[PDB]
């Protein structure tokens, strides 16, 4: 959805990994995941 542009960027703190943690800085990409 259009609303969700606060945070187009996604949710993917990476902390799964390379364990920089939770390093989302925008986790508003879920507005967009539904619209």
């Amino acid at each position: 959805n259009k609303g969700c542009a606060t945070c187009s960027i996604g949710a993917a703190c990476l902390v799964d990994g390379p364990i920089p943690d939770f390093e989302i800085a925008g986790a508003x990409g879920l507005x967009g995941l539904w619209g």
